[PDB]
């Protein structure tokens, strides 16, 4: 048994190689740019635009912590006063931290846990450890997070249902927002039955201190491992952050195009062996799932690793159908070993990847949230089939963007695990969906090697047979109709790829 089969990954195509040369960088309508791109130089620091703090306190802009108008009923106090006079106090024991965080914080004094942090504190870091963390990297982390109003000068919008919008902002200034979540600063954010953030992840980080899941420890070593990083030395990139919804979508079962390549593999992952490629996250419709709580699996895992990324649950809406969100430039701070509760923080990584022409990590990540199903049989349904066909497709799909100019898709058993699905589908799922928006494929199984030659099997079946994207949704369509739709136990009595060989074959 091979280790990789197919197309060698060699041939495949990869970033910043395959890319357009990019337009030079500018705000518009669709494009806020949060530094000056006028001033934007390799290895500098980049300056904020505007010069001076501006506010929006609305229903389109996040709402900052440092508003004018984030207010605390005393008649009228200014909560950014409070919270520099929280947080400019000197922690030497946990429960500092603590009163510290609950004085800007008071509705929440008794329904906020500290439990993880006093615990990891006290009773996971040695002496030293602990020293280090209150006497140099909290002060510097409440130092990065105070200075947020000179930082983070221009309004952020947010990322709402059906915009189609990016978000361009340094790495400097999401490390200011993701210390200010760090110490749970960012108002209307809090509330079990709030309104108007309702259809928000969350983004303080108050639930990464409750409990004594064991896995508590390593989120807050991968997170610190990022936090003494950025803080002693500002990082010099920027990271685009972009809303797609897509309207047309194909109809599959007249799709005339043919399968795209694939290299489909049981060793190694998304994120080390495919450099250069479009990276997937197999997200909630919340991008970022539990991980300010008590997530840990592959998106989590992701989001930890690659902390900038948390930064998108500050702006962007719950995912609906026909969306995805696209982060491109993320620099990865942390390795790591397991999953779940075998989730260690290995050591710090030093981000290797080149920087593109806006001073981005060659690192493209798209978040695209399968669909959870309870029962096996609820994935075949052809509206749901559908669903995950479009949902890819979204995520893979670049408007305006010639194929050549496109990097291989880079991606694994989305939706199949905590979301219940069948490999075998998502993977031709997934390959229908690259062939639409015309990329190769690069499939990850994660350790299953029966898995890997099952799908490569099944995509040379098709690739020789000449069948195309109509051809094999067709095929899904028979299944379901055959095997699914009038059966009443809980799995079909023929599995997908047998149907489907036998479907051919016989005719
Ligand atoms: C193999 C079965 C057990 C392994 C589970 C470990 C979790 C990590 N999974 C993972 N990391 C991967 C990586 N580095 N590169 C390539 N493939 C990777 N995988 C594979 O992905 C499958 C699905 O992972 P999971 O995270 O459960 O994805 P979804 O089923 O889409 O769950 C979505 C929800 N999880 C959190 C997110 O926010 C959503 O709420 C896993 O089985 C595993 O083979």
């Amino acid at each position: 048994d091979k280790k990789w089969l197919g197309t060698p990954i060699e041939e495949m195509r990869r970033m910043p190689r395959c890319g357009i040369r990019l337009p030079l960088l500018r705000p518009s309508a669709n494009h806020t740019v949060t530094i000056r791109v006028d001033l934007l130089r390799a290895g500098e620091v980049p300056k904020p635009f505007p010069t001076h703090y501006k506010d929006l306190w609305d229903n389109k802009h996040v709402k900052m912590p440092c508003s004018e108008q984030n207010l605390y009923p005393v008649t009228a106090g200014s909560r950014w006063e409070l919270i520099q006079t929280a947080l400019l106090n000197k922690f030497t024991r946990p429960q500092n931290l603590k009163d510290a965080i609950l004085k800007y914080n008071v509705a929440y004094s008794k329904k906020w846990d500290f439990t993880a942090l006093i615990d990891f504190w006290d009773k996971v870091l040695e002496e030293a450890e602990a020293q280090h963390l209150y006497q140099s990297i909290l002060p510097d982390m409440v130092k990065i997070a105070l200075c947020l109003p000179n930082i983070c000068t221009q309004p952020i919008p947010l990322l709402a249902a059906a915009m189609n919008h990016s978000i361009t902002m340094s790495q400097e200034q999401i490390a200011s927002l993701l210390a200010n979540a760090f110490f749970c600063t960012f108002p209307r954010r809090n509330a079990k039955m709030k309104s108007e953030y309702s259809s928000y992840p969350d983004i303080n980080f108050n639930r990464l201190f409750e409990g004594r899941s064991s896995r508590k420890p390593e989120k807050l070593k991968t997170l610190f491992c990022y936090f003494r990083r950025v803080t002693a030395a500002a990082p010099t990139g920027l990271v685009t952050f972009t809303r797609q919804s897509l309207e047309d979508f194909p109809e599959w079962e007249r799709c005339e195009k043919p399968l795209t390549r694939l290299h489909v593999t049981y060793e190694g992952t998304i994120e080390e062996n495919g450099q250069g490629m479009l990276q997937v996250d197999f997200a909630n419709r919340f991008v970022g799932g539990g991980v300010t709580s008590a997530g840990l699996v592959q998106e989590e895992i992701r989001f930890l690793i690659n902390p900038e990324l948390i930064i998108s649950r500050l702006f962007t809406e719950v995912l609906d159908h026909n969306e995805c969100l696209i982060i491109t430039g993320t620099e990865q701070y942390s390795e790591y070993t397991g999953y779940a509760e075998t989730y260690r923080w290995s050591r710090s990584h030093e981000d290797g990847s080149e920087r593109d022409d806006w001073q981005r990590r060659c690192t493209e990540i798209v978040a695209i949230d399968a669909l959870h199903f309870r029962r096996y049989l609820d994935q075949f349904v052809p509206e749901k089939m559908r669903r995950e066909l479009n949902k890819a497709y979204c995520g893979f799909l670049r408007p305006g963007v010639s194929s050549e100019n496109l990097s291989a898709v880079a991606t694994g058993n989305w939706g199949c695990g905590a979301f219940g699905g069948d490999a075998r589908l998502k993977a031709l799922i997934q390959i229908l969906a690259a062939a639409a928006a015309e990329r190769d494929v690069v499939y990850f199984t994660f350790g299953d090697s029966e898995l890997m030659r099952d799908i490569y099997s099944m995509h040379i079946f098709l690739t020789e047979r000449k069948l195309t994207v109509g051809d094999v949704y067709k095929l899904l369509l028979r299944y379901y109709n055959e095997e699914c739709r009038n059966c009443s136990t809980p799995g079909p009595d023929i599995k997908l790829y047998p149907f489907i060989y036998h479907a051919v074959e016989s005719c």
